[PDB]
């Protein structure tokens, strides 16, 4: 996250970091065993990591719980993003309680000039390279679609939204990737891709999690 916050510990619950002996995308705790992220995140042998602020010191809340099963969206094209979204099964279930906690799936999308928060433990500057070892907040309004088009000609798909600043300078960045747009206190957007990080006319762009809401339950339910 470039021109962000501190968030505080365990102040964002759903947050999970990936780690495959080290961190390297975000997720979303949408259970007790599941956890929502992006495709282009996956990798085999995934550990989930619940209850983390500083990755590279146990504080005493956290959870390490590996993976079972990854399921990338069946339509996922790595070429130019679309349906970027993964499911991954926990081995076991998380505990929950207010420092670990899920977060709600949409019922509705959501509009352009709503505010969300979203967080990460990646890169923090937009020229060079510092990560953070604590987790990192910001708020930003989702962009229309007519303005995240002309900033990105013949790239934004249906499934695809903005957000961030047009003026650049706050943004989502590399290690971000995978992680929580939540507005309203429903995750809304999986941290995607962007031209760089908070470059002017280049907001980042988000997956639509709403486009989705039927394919996670179904299969949730199945497997
Ligand atoms: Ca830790």
């Amino acid at each position: 996250i470039v021109g962000g916050y501190t968030c505080g510990a365990n102040t964002v619950p759903y947050q999970v970091s990936l780690n495959s002996g080290y961190h390297f995308c975000g997720g979303s705790l949408i259970n007790s065993q599941w956890v929502v992220s992006a495709a282009h995140c996956y990798k085999s042998g995934i550990q989930v990591r619940l209850g983390e602020d500083n990755i590279n010191v146990v504080e005493g809340n956290e959870q390490f719980i590996s993976a079972s099963k990854s399921i990338v969206h069946p339509s996922y094209n790595s070429n130019t993003l679309n349906n970027d979204i993964m499911l991954i099964k926990l081995k076991s279930a998380a505990s929950l309680n207010s420092r670990v906690a899920s977060i709600s799936l949409p019922t509705s999308c959501a509009s352009a000039g709503t505010q969300c928060l979203i967080s990460g433990w990646g890169n923090t500057k937009s020229s060079g390279t510092s990560y953070p070892d604590v987790l990192k907040c910001l708020k930003a309004p989702i962009l229309s679609d007519s303005s995240c088009k002309s900033a990105y000609p013949g790239q934004i798909t249906s499934n695809m939204f903005c957000a961030g600043y047009l003026e650049g300078g706050k943004d989502s960045c590399q290690g971000d990737s995978g992680g929580p747009v939540v507005c309203s206190g429903k995750l809304q957007g999986i941290v995607s891709w962007g031209s760089g990080c908070a470059q002017k006319n280049k907001p980042g762009v988000y997956t639509k999690v709403c486009n989705y809401v039927s394919w996670i339950k179904q299969t949730i339910a199945s497997n």
